[PDB]
This record gives C-alpha cells, structure tokens and sequence, in this order.
C-alpha cells in the first residue's frame, strides 16, 4: 500500500505534482493532495506570477478551473510549441497530475527539496515524496477524502 509523489521546485509558492509515475489524478483528489501539503490548487493568476518567476513542466495538470502546462522555452513535444500558461481545450479524459500553491513558500526560485507531508491524516498508505534530486521523505497516511479515488 504505496503512493509515490514526485515533486518539483516551488516558484512563487506553485509547484507541480505526479502521482505514481503517470496521469492518475482527479480533479477530487488533486483538492485532497494539495491539501496534505497545506496547499490548494493554484488560481490562474497564482500560476501565471509563477511562470515569470522561472516555472515551467512537460505535463498537464490542474488549476483551480482549468488543466494546464506553464511553459517558458518552446518545446515541440510540450503543450504543442506554445509558451505562457497552456490551456488544456479538448481531451476525452479525466485524469491528470496537479499543481499545488502554499502561501508560506518564499516569493521567487525555491529549488530547495521537499521534506514533510505536514497536512496528511491518520492512514494506513506508506506516502512517499521524492524530490527531482532523488531525496526522499516517507510517512503512513492518507490524504483522500472521497471513496471513489480510493
Ligand atoms: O513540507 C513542506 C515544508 C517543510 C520544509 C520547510 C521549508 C520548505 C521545504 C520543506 N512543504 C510542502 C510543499 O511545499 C511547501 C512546504
């Protein structure tokens, strides 16, 4: 009973995260996760002051209302050569990675690792947050409130 979070720098408090490797987050359990990192999705605006800080991914994932990729250098294979925050139009599914804001962070670059999961519950999951330099951090929980993304 594993869940594997890969997580990213942290730019002007948005930051992105992957649930085991691949697309399997619902628009409900993205709410939950962030919500572990004392965190809530990302407004349009949060993410845009991000994208000029410096942030940019390769994949979709949610904002509050929309699925998106903030991209900075053009990229064939990302969000189609676009730049400036990505807005996902047409897609016959539902799930994604997410994006998370905490308030808390610092204003600009935080390329520091993550090392808690400070908002999680009582739960039988081993949750563990691997950072993109490999550093790990593991703790029992569980952050999923709905039992259909259980
Ligand atoms: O776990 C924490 C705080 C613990 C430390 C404290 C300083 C920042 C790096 C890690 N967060 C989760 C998501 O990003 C914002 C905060």
């Amino acid at each position: 009973n594993q869940i594997d979070l890969n997580v990213t720098c942290r730019y002007a408090g948005v930051f992105h995260v992957e649930k085991n490797g691949r697309y399997s987050i619902s628009r409900t359990e993205a709410a939950d996760l962030c919500q572990a990192f004392n965190s809530t999705l990302p407004t349009m605006d949060q993410m845009k002051l991000a994208l000029s800080k410096g942030f940019e991914t390769c994949r979709y994932g949610f904002i509050e209302g929309n699925v998106v990729i903030p991209r900075i250098h053009p990229n064939a294979i990302c969000a189609a050569n676009h730049t400036g925050v990505y807005i996902l139009v047409t897609s016959n599914t539902s799930h994604y990675d997410t994006y998370c804001f905490n308030a808390s962070a610092p204003p600009e670059e935080d390329c520091t690792s993550v090392t808690d999961l400070p908002n999680s519950f009582d739960g039988p999951v081993t949750i563990t947050i691997v950072n993109r330099d490999g550093t790990r951090y593991s703790k029992k929980g569980e952050y999923r409130t709905h039992q259909e993304d259980i």
